[PDB]
């Protein structure tokens, strides 16, 4: 049908048809009389997976023969989403499968909706790992993702009476056709026990053992016949009343049972520490085993890079030291040099409550040898600080890996900086904040360690897969090369005055919106107007992300309409979606407020279809692929200095939405790429926030001086949005008035004014679309291929390649 | 190589070779460079499984079109063993796979040793279910086995310092290529809750729900293209702190976690009751759903038979009543008629401590509605007893389903007799004991219910598979037909004086023994003499089975040798094997005594290789397939009246061992088939045991009058077999002397005399072999094809068929 989806040759179609019938018969043990749509999905999945295997085997054989430096990306999260369509895209099989299934009397799109998301992450950090794997394979790097095979991923969110309810994400129920169990590569992981000292050095003895069983999933590059591996570890009890002893095997296997969903506010839970060590200990044994199959650990950093995705796998540092010192018997200083040259650390936040700080008593009991090593690392590090800054005793206390207080804690960020040759933030402003404020002491001691690597997204999933219509009108003008060289989109700047292109860009957006409006009714019985501006904010629910500020705007618009009902306003559909961490009361209250506003707004006859407020239930990778192509306006409105990068912002820019946002995270670089005239920037900059903090933020001042704001607060307090429970929202009002760390009121006026400018532009479709073209055309920087090429050259010491492997 | 293993045609071999390479590549994702022997096993298993699928689909389609009466065999145990070789045998693929693998440079026998036993049973009752499934498929019955998919089967037994140690049988670790998950056929099972009464009748409300997920395994008939199903249920939590709630899903899924290994002494454990209801509730919903796919439950017994394998699934009776009365709204009397006509019950013991008697308080809490129904069944039944036997108030108390006492209990055997149209024992003497003693009252009320169905074994696994050499020398003389018509073995009576046949029978036995002697060294570093008489007792360890009596004989022989070392004796290798239930102290002590005797006997220079005592570790289906073909003498020495049938006895008879045994269980019918002159019968009959009980058994009398017996007891008491712990065996001596329910001393003299007659005959190889021929030739009765034909005609009301389905 469309060019970018590939060829549908007679030979290929015929072959796909027979392999499909073969799998339906031999694999599923069904015939056409009893097969359900799920059986058809599986027959298709196995058919496509068969095309991966030859390339997977030869890629791995290739790395063995050529022995390149290997990249190990350690993450506790891989937010993969669905795999079927992505695999077809990357193997150029999409049109052929479409044709083949069509001939068999099946709708491929319908079969695609059957696949469960692999929801093995919370949000941005987990999805970054997934984009990164795609880019590493597309750039021909010998790269391995290592993580945990959680039995239950991020919870499914249901909304009941306006409230979030959580249910278990039982994503493996029907089986996973993409993974291959490797029970033969099983490895032991140790816990508890005690440390004995001999003449020969230290020994860790009397440990309990959990087995780590690997499951491999193929990661295909974009049309280069490269297929890399993501290896996910699963916990198994070793084989040694009788009944109860058997049932107690559950205790061990609980390590890989469920993903922790609390992506704000760190809590030191023992089971999470076990997960963190488990992935690290099994991964490092695998790495070392592979390195030996090439005595001389001097060459170890020439053949191994380990990237730590935040501090979650930070135990890699003392575990690598443990193995080199206790098992391989290297002297400390040589082991340390190897470790530092091997490890690099990516930081993802600045909120103090988000940093991992493990109580010493937990490590003492669970990992007694690791605690000794961390103490030794700390002593040697602080000796270096003392020599560089003699007499500065407060610096010594600020930089220590060990924090004193009620309970002594280990600061895992400080461990990571001490034991890595490179530390990076995820956007230019974030990396600068790291050097200037939270890791200032570390930067002064070792300035060469600190880098920036601005985040990106893969244009395969986030353009070609989710928005084929847009990908096609672009390919028509500039060819197909841009799909793996996104900087080529700049060529589109010469079409900004092209009448045909303007019309096509606008037509694709209209089609995406009609499709999404239809999805909403069929699957959720909700009525929307497709001619309205689609105003969307989708991301995890956090105070810093300021869903609340968006709420205030929605109510302002509603109040204005009620005040002057016969005045024309640009119609809007305001959609907000995102999950709240189960323990986060304020985030759960924000969800309830959103639905409560909807209840009032959506049923007010005076409003009509001029304003609609919808809460997008169960936001996840598959839903983002649907809503992002349909968006006109992207809400990126975190308080300046709080969102380290953002990546959802990039997805929207690539797909033809305009952005309203603060100068925060990657928004700054996006505005710089597109030109500030083509971006809706508002609000305090980081400097303005600092000045407010120096003086003291008083929310009352805003309430006193802004009549429209005072009206919203009275409506909330008095029960306008909760008639049967008038004080339902008192916690929200109280926080806004007295303890708002994120200064919601301070940006309110500028935000409302800026939103008026959005509505003005949307009235002029031709000029709206021309601004959209200038955004799409300057989105090239934010390809994760650019990000990974910078990691490879500036951190890993390896050269990317665009060359094909033989097919 | 050998005729009965089938054809190896050029077309077949070539096709098997390519499908093997296809599975190795696409299924396992390996090539020849990294493949382990386990990968080769799996490639072969998937290749053979592919041959089943077409026949499996068409068999099930056939039953749908023809709508025959369906047989549902409900068992908590299916002791299946390995599947690969059995599937090849039944599909006539054995020689072809052998050739194909040989050409690929592989040894098929070696690949066969890689497969885990499906050890989903304890011993005889579980293995009977497995033989029965094979016979039902071979006889063309529309039959379904229904059970539980245990994650952990019968424990692996290790012997450490002479003691049994139990380890988890993690049989699913590497995956099971034979099963197909059917997540779409998942069904809810209810527990706990309470009973509400309306106008409409009773309602069971506020229940907790566990899901039952089915896994189907194909059951191939012998060369008839019939493939039936064994459906095994697995427990899954329904989908509705957060972390802990996720981890608590284990509680629900524990129902199908582990097989209970205590096959003597019933213990009322709540988790076992849940297992019993779980299999019954899910199975009956499946049965009813299938019946509806044909209002009129009158025809239900014309289209459904349910066979209960002991009382373990006895809850089928009140569950069927519950469904018909509460859900389908049938009146009680009509529902009851349907139930009785549908259900039949097979009894497997006479030991009072083995009968299931569930405490009422357990049923009250777990299954409140079932307890009401059982009470109602009991009231109506006892009303019938009172009318038939007016004034006999003690009969009323003896026959009640409810037993009074400390705790009130339900007698599940009484429930089963009341709610079944047929009750059978498993050997002629057992069925007679049922009518005359333990169920006498029930027989007097309803004599037409009571039947005999003498047990059998499948000659496919138990001759063709495990002893191809013997199968071949038989096929040479009489053709291949006997494999599915075992009565044809009688034709062998005309070869009893045939010199060539005598030599061939003896040669096959010698080859089996050389092979087994070699297996022992290679896998267990133990040295045996292959010219000795192989004296074997393999079966679960129980006092009633009298491994202890065998122990006394072994010590007698040892004492005799020590007494007269230069006198010739027929050399023996005495092998004893079997698992003890984890809670059974005396059985664990018997295992230790056996190894302790071995320690002394096997290292005494005076003995030489004239006597060896070996404990066969980890006895299970795969080991029985090795040791049974190698045996000369089969020990079947239970106290008269205690072994309901035995089936191991039949396996030995079919494979060329002679039998030393009591007139107990099926031994009686075996001796009757072969002629008593061709059997080594000794000891008390049931009548002699009764007379002893009337007078009172005094073990001291035997000890006083038998000097050789007194010597053994002093050796045991004084520490001759346990030098470092002189009183190790005091419990054994104490039991023998003071509380032996199984009268070990009373049979001792006759047993020793009889064993002398065995040794005399073995000295004359020609006459030994002629007696063997007369045993093999009269073993036809004990084919499970005969047993199943009698069940089908006399209980299920269906006609077996030997006709092929189209291929
Ligand atoms: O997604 C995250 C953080 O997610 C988690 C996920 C899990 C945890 C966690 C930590 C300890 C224990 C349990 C859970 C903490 C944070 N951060 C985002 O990372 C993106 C990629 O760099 C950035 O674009 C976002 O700005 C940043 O908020
Ligand atoms: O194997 C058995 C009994 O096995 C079990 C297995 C499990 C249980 C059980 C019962 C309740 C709770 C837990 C376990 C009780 C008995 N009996 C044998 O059945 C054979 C087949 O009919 C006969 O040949 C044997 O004589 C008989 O002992």
């Amino acid at each position: 049908q469309i060019s970018v989806r590939g060829l549908a040759g007679v030979e290929n179609v015929t072959e796909l048809k027979k392999n499909f019938n073969r799998h339906l018969h031999f694999t599923l043990v069904k015939d056409r009389n009893v097969a359900t749509p799920r059986d058809y999905y599986f027959a298709l999945a196995h058919t496509v997976r068969d095309h991966l295997v030859g390339r997977w085997i030869r890629t791995q054989q290739h790395y063995y023969e050529k022995d390149p430096k290997r990249i190990y990306y350690l993450s506790l999260e891989f937010y993969m989403g669905r795999t079927l369509q992505n695999t077809m895209v990357n193997l150029a099989l999409e049109n052929a499968c479409d044709e083949a299934t069509y001939q068999l009397g099946l709708d491929m799109e319908e079969l695609e909706e059957i696949e469960e998301d692999a929801g093995l992450g919370n949000g941005g950090l987990g999805r970054l790992a997934a984009c990164f794997l795609d880019s590493m394979a597309t750039l021909g790097l010998a790269a391995y993702g290592y993580g945990i095979r959680y039995e239950f991923g991020i919870f499914n969110q249901k909304i009941c009476g306006g409230w979030q309810m959580e249910e278990a994400d039982d994503w493996l129920r029907y089986g996973n056709p993409w993974e291959k169990a490797r029970p033969e590569f099983t490895l032991p992981v140790h816990f508890y026990g005690r440390v004995e000292h001999t003449s020969q050095g230290a020994k860790w003895v009397d440990t309990q053992v959990v087995l780590a069983m690997p499951y491999d999933t193929p990661v295909p590059g974009y049309r280069n016949n490269v297929v890399n591996t993501m290896r996910l570890w699963s916990a198994k009890a070793p084989n040694d009343g009788y009944i109860q002893a058997v049932l107690d095997r559950n205790l061990a296997e609980n390590i890989s049972r469920v993903l922790y969903p609390n992506d704000n506010f760190f809590e030191g839970k023992e089971l999470r520490l076990k997960q963190e060590y488990f992935v690290v200990a099994a991964t490092l044994q695998d790495i070392i085993r592979r390195f030996k199959s090439s005595t001389n650990f001097d060459a170890f950093p020439d053949k191994v890079a380990i990237q730590l995705n935040d501090t979650h796998p930070s135990l890699a540092i003392p575990e690598l030291m443990r193995v080199l010192v206790d098992l391989e018997r290297l002297d400390w200083d040589k082991a340390w040099e190897v470790t530092v040259k091997t490890c690099a650390y990516t930081n993802h936040t600045v909120l103090p409550e988000a940093l991992e700080r493990w109580p010493v008593h937990l490590l003492e009991t669970l990992l007694p040898r690791h605690l000794q090593i961390i103490y030794e690392i700390n002593q040697r590090f602080l000796n270096r600080v003392a020599a560089a800054f003699p007499g500065d005793v407060d610096r010594l206390r600020r930089m220590s890996l060990v924090e004193e207080g009620a309970v002594k804690r280990i600061n895992m960020a400080h461990l990571c900086i001490a034991g890595s040759h490179a530390v990076n933030g995820v956007a230019r402003i974030h990396s600068e904040i790291l050097k200037k404020t939270i890791f200032k002491d570390f930067y002064e001691l070792e300035p060469h360690k600190f880098q920036n690597k601005t985040n990106g997204i893969t244009p395969r999933r986030w353009l070609v897969l989710c928005n084929p219509g847009l990908a096609e009108i672009i390919a028509e003008r500039i060819g197909e090369e841009y799909i793996s060289d996104l900087d080529q989109l700049r060529k589109l700047l010469s079409y900004v005055d092209d009448e045909a292109f303007i019309r096509d860009v606008a037509k694709v957006k209209q089609e995406n919106k009609l499709k999404f409006a239809a999805y909403l009714e069929r699957e959720y019985k909700v009525h929307i107007n497709p001619n309205s501006l689609f105003d969307v904010q989708v991301k995890r629910i956090h105070e810093y992300k300021r869903q609340l500020l968006n709420c205030l705007h929605v109510i302002t618009l509603y109040n204005r309409i009620k005040k002057e009902p016969n005045k024309f306003v640009v119609p809007r559909t305001v959609m907000i979606g995102g999950k709240a961490a189960p323990g986060y009361h304020m985030a759960k209250m924000i969800i309830k407020l959103i639905t409560a506003i909807g209840d009032v707004v959506n049923h007010d006859p005076v409003v009509g279809d001029r304003l609609r407020v919808i809460f997008l239930e169960n936001y996840r990778v598959s839903l983002a692929e649907k809503v992002i192509p349909a968006a006109d306006l992207s809400e990126q409105i975190s308080t300046a200095g709080t969102e380290a990068s953002g990546t959802g912002n990039m997805k929207f820019m690539l797909n033809g939405a305009l952005t309203i946002g603060t100068m925060d995270g990657a928004n700054v670089e996006m505005a710089e790429e597109a030109g500030e005239e083509n971006f809706f920037i508002f609000g305090m900059r980081v400097e303005d926030v600092d000045r407010l903090d120096q003086r003291g933020y008083n929310a009352q001042e805003y309430y006193d001086r802004i009549p429209e704001l005072r009206q919203i607060i009275e409506q909330l307090s008095s029960g306008f949005f909760s008639p049967k429970q008038p004080d339902l929202f008192k916690d929200i009002v109280n926080m806004l008035m007295h303890h708002d760390r994120f200064k919601v009121f301070a940006d309110y006026e500028e935000y409302v004014k800026c939103q008026e400018r959005v509505s003005a532009l949307y009235k002029n479709p031709r000029e709206w679309t021309r601004m959209v073209i200038r955004n799409i055309a300057t989105s090239g920087k934010f390809s994760s291929d650019r990000t990974i090429a910078q990691y490879a050259r500036e951190i890993w010491g390896v050269e990317p390649s665009r060359q094909r492997l033989p097919a």
